[PDB]
């Protein structure tokens, strides 16, 4: 439940896609994960555009995302139209954004 603005970061390698990055029907990008590390933690999310793997381009639509023992793992963000590599730690997906 409680979206942790103050929770410590999750492990970059202990993630799995509960829902790969997809469109909300509304030109925003929803995704969901399941996680083998600490409960609670804050999800090390980013979306990194074609040619700049350093630069997060994600404007989050849902709050600062967390992984919990009573929910968690869900994320919504908006991105520039184009190829964007969406990470949850070092677990990635290839998101061809529309909008």
């Amino acid at each position: 439940i409680s979206k942790g603005l103050t929770y410590t970061m999750c492990d970059k390698a202990k993630f799995t896609w509960k829902r790969a990055p997809t469109d909300s029907g509304h030109d925003t990008v929803v995704m969901e994960v399941a996680f083998s590390g600490t409960k609670p933690c804050r999800i090390p999310v980013r979306a990194v555009a074609h040619g700049a793997p350093d630069v997060d381009v994600a404007m989050l639509i849902t709050p600062n995302p967390t992984m919990e023992n009573n929910g968690g793992g869900f994320i919504e963000m908006q991105l520039p139209p184009g190829d964007n590599i969406i990470y949850v730690g070092e677990l990635k997906h290839q998101w061809f954004q529309k909008g």
